């Protein structure tokens, strides 16, 4: 199943490999950029893009979603935030009190799913 | 509490966001550059970005460290290598039959520590 390990030691200031996102959207989400990696279409405008600060991470998000995606939004451990952008379709899914590790998911002409893994606390 | 969750619907190609790895080493570990951006120091040798293809994920590695990370290997579904970069120091940790999720860590002057995100198998 899905599990973590940690090596080395403790100095060193934390980092992310889930760097930077920035989403095109308009009534829905058209791409994700996950790091620089462009997933979906081109329709929507392009958002400015979130770039994380050392030991910073998603917090909060809450997405909307039906048979794609039509809402992002997120809060750092930070207190910093993104979003909402997209549309009011779907339905909303928030996941509270967490850290996003890793957004993958499917795309096309649009953004049609994400898969998020996180440490739930 | 690491878990995942999928939102949205069937359609699209998939994609993960982990897309890219490059280090610099020495007898050590001196940066990771993860999806293009680096986290450590400038000293050792910068090594050639691995570019995981469409479909392609770590699937055995083999991580020496101590109070930091000393090397790194790793191998893909699709039968191509990393490394080993690095030296001899720490001890071998060895991860079996994976698919790498997600890298986080911490770094200064060097690569202190990983936290490797994984399923399984
Ligand atoms: O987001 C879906 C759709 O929303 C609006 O119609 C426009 O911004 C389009 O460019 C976009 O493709
Ligand atoms: O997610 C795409 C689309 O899927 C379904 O048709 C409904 O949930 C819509 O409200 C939503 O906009
Ligand atoms: O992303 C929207 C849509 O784009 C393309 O038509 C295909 O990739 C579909 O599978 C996908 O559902
Ligand atoms: O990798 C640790 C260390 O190895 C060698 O001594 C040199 O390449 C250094 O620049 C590097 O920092
Ligand atoms: O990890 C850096 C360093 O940490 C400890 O001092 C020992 O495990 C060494 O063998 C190792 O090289
Ligand atoms: O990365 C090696 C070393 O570099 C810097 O001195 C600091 O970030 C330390 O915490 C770290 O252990």
């Amino acid at each position: 199943g899905l599990t973590h390990r940690k090596f080395g030691g403790s100095g060193g200031s934390p980092f992310s490999g889930l760097s930077s996102i920035a989403v095109r959207s308009g009534s829905a989400l058209d791409a994700i950029i996950i790091d620089g990696v462009h997933h979906g279409g081109s329709g929507g405008n392009l958002s400015p893009t979130f770039t994380f600060g050392s030991g910073e991470y998603i917090s909060n998000m809450t997405i909307r979603s039906g048979d794609a995606i039509d809402n992002i939004s997120f809060e750092t451990n930070m207190g910093r935030r993104f979003g909402p952008y997209g549309g009011s379709g779907g339905s909303a899914n928030t996941l509270s009190n967490v850290k996003v590790i890793q957004i993958n998911g499917s795309a096309g002409d649009a953004l049609d799913s994400l898969d998020i893994y996180y440490e739930q606390y």
